[PDB]
């Protein structure tokens, strides 16, 4: 058994294009990414998601939905991540620059996966079908998978 710590992570998905950020410091830095972080004491899991998304590209959104649940796991590392993903299609200002994250919109037949998350790979796809999912990695480092569970799911 070991403890995990919350963390959002937001995909704006329009029909087209998705809206990534290139991360660049701390946590991934080099891939891109959804907008996320930590969800703080006394906020919502998804309020703490659109609260992020604020922070780190500028959008404000209404509201979002659940799309899917991820835990990771690190070598060496006693506490999970249990990473919540969010979407929306449904945008009102412009993306902009922040200390995290430099946004930039990618065609959908231009995700790019190379300079992404390993794991996003698997499940990304998923995300672009419209299907909920459950996932599981353990990593060795930044870039090495050892084990992994995906399962799509009818409620996240
Ligand atoms: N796509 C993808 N996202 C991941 C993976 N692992 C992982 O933590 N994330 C997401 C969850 C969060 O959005 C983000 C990690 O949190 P973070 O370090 O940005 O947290 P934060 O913004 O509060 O950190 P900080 O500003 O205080 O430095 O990366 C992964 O394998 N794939
Ligand atoms: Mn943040
Ligand atoms: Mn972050
Ligand atoms: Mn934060």
């Amino acid at each position: 058994m070991k403890a995990s710590r919350l963390y959002t992570l937001v995909l704006v998905l329009q029909p087209q294009r998705v809206l990534l950020g290139m991360k660049k410091r701390g946590f991934g830095a080099g891939r891109w990414n959804g907008f996320g972080g930590k969800v703080q004491e006394g906020e919502t899991i998804e309020d703490g998601a659109r609260r992020e998304l604020q922070e780190e590209s500028g959008l404000t959104v209404d509201a979002l939905h659940k799309v899917g649940q991820i835990v990771f796991e690190f070598v060496g590392e006693p506490e999970l991540m249990d990473v919540h993903v969010f979407c929306t299609d449904s945008i009102q200002g412009t993306p902009v620059e922040s200390d995290e994250m430099r946004p930039c919109w990618f065609q959908l037949d231009q995700i790019p996966f190379k300079d992404m998350w390993p794991d996003d790979s698997y499940w990304f796809p998923l995300l672009l079908q419209k299907k909920k999912f459950h996932g599981y990695f353990k990593f060795q480092g930044q870039d090495t998978i050892l084990d992994y569970t995906l399962r799509e799911v009818d409620t996240v």
